[PDB]
């Protein structure tokens, strides 16, 4: 029911008439793969997986994608598994992993950019296959790939020895993979049976900033915070919508030390890499977008010490020593949300960090959601064999939202079967509240909902309603 992958054989195949073919022939599936459109597999009634052989960055790959993760508050997943020389069967373990990820999302545990998944049993034929590191594509090629609707993440297969880095400092692993394959910032494909890029964590400077034994804590991270290194200039760029995240990090620090992890700096032409040698000792290296002389280089962490301004690079991060007075001055400016200047050292409050992914549109009218704030929902109604779920809300700029959500779902419950059969699976409700006006709009597939449901929607929403807000709903199959 929740898992249609059998003990022996492939999961059912989906055919456009839609029809389902249970236990498909592995010979026919392999034949079809060696001849535009991907094969569609049914992992469950709400989760599909597309498979296609692609020539990606001069490597023959298995392109595995998902459809159904959005309905459970998770980004769709893409795995580009490099082919083993003359691979006979389809690598089924990917399907098992996709189902596990679906179960996790249903329980409230989702994977995001630089997130991870670890394995309990052996995976893809080796016990040294530790998990996946999820990335959002930045500069990597997407050349003739049949991709899901955004948001989607690329799952990169990682070794058991790289697992402490994915948990504690995933940006280091991401960038180290990029250095290894000569791709900026990291490859989007997965390679089985490769040698681990990290061994025992040893005497890394990270021991001082994170917990490798028990993984109780790590570096405080501020989403969108980047470190720019230039000739005689070091800058920490904090997004203006992240004041509270910065304040929480400042209160979780010493009076003499201000440390933090950094995000991937998209605007940089290069990024610092930490390489571990065969002896277990570390080195500082760097990777570049064009291999042109480095102008703006990103760093993976920053440390400010009020014990001296003087700066250094330690592994893949920046270490700055300032006077105790300059530390009090810096801490004061940050509390006032002001910029601070100290070779030059800058702490600048920059443009808001976009929560929403690129290419995300409204199901109502196709308006872009890229510059709109997003709140995922983990807290559904069943009717006519179907399920209606409220997965998220966008604040175009909690008590009312929850009431608006229930009223919308209840009004549509007698109609869930008719909506699904007619192609209306992803639905949206936009509520407007102004001093003068107070109104609502509903839709699916970039069109209004059929007129026959509007009387039912009015009678349920009007009492509740009588600030722009857009709620997302999904109609699923009851499992």
């Amino acid at each position: 029911a929740m898992n249609l992958i059998p003990e022996d054989g492939l999961p059912p195949i989906l055919i456009s008439t839609y029809a389902v073919e249970e236990k498909p022939s592995q010979i026919s599936v392999m034949q079809q793969l060696e001849d535009p459109d991907p094969l569609v597999f049914v992992l469950n009634a709400n989760l599909l997986s597309m498979v296609k052989i692609v020539n990606y960055v001069n490597r023959k790959c298995w392109c595995f994608t998902t459809k159904g993760m959005h309905a459970v508050g998770q980004s769709e997943i893409v795995i580009l598994l490099q082919c083993l020389p003359d691979e006979k069967c389809l690598p089924k373990d990917i399907f098992n992993h996709f189902v596990q990820l679906y179960r996790d999302a249903l329980a409230g545990n989702v994977v995001s950019n630089l997130g991870h998944s670890f394995f309990s049993q052996s995976f893809l034929g080796s016990k040294e296959h530790g998990g996946f590191l999820y990335v959002t594509s930045t500069y990597q090629s997407l050349q003739d790939l049949v991709l899901p609707t955004p948001p989607y993440l690329f799952g990169i297969l990682i070794q058991k020895w790289e697992t402490p880095w994915a948990k504690v400092f995933p940006i280091r692993l991401m960038l180290r993979l990029g250095a290894e394959y000569r791709l900026y910032p990291c490859p989007l494909f997965s390679v089985r049976f490769r040698k681990p890029l990290f061994g025992e964590t040893g005497h890394t400077i990270m021991n001082l900033l994170a917990d490798f034994r028990n993984y109780q804590y790590t570096l405080p991270v501020v989403q969108g915070l980047v470190v720019d290194m230039e000739v005689r200039k070091t800058s920490i760029k904090i997004p203006s919508n992240r004041y509270n995240e910065m304040m929480k990090a400042m209160n979780k620090s010493n009076e003499h030390v201000l440390a933090g992890g950094a995000c991937f700096n998209e605007k940089a032409d290069s990024h610092l890499v930490c390489v571990q040698n065969d002896d277990g000792n570390y080195q500082t290296q760097a990777i570049s977008i064009h291999n042109q002389p480095r102008k703006v280089t990103g760093a993976s962490f920053f440390v400010f010490s009020g014990a001296l301004a003087k700066s250094s690079i330690v592994e893949d991060g920046v270490m700055v020593q300032i006077t105790a007075e300059n530390m009090d001055s810096l801490r004061q400016a940050l509390r006032e949300m002001k910029d601070f200047t100290i070779e030059h050292i800058h702490i600048q409050w920059v443009d808001d960090d976009k929560n929403v992914s690129k290419g995300v549109v409204s199901p109502i009218d196709g308006k872009s959601m890229e510059t709109i704030t997003n709140v995922k929902i983990f807290h559904e109604y069943k009717a006519n064999g179907k399920v209606i779920r409220w997965t998220e809300v966008f604040f175009l700029e909690s008590r009312l939202t929850e009431h608006v959500a229930k009223a919308f779902c209840l009004a549509l419950c007698p109609h869930l079967k008719l909506l699904k059969e007619d192609g209306m699976t992803k639905l949206g409700l936009r509520v407007t509240l102004d001093s003068d006006q107070v109104g609502y709009q509903a839709g699916s597939n970039g069109q209004p909902l059929p007129s026959q449901y509007m009387n039912d929607l009015d009678s349920a929403l009007v009492p509740v309603i009588h600030v722009v807000m857009e709620l997302i709903f999904y109609i699923l199959e009851n499992i």
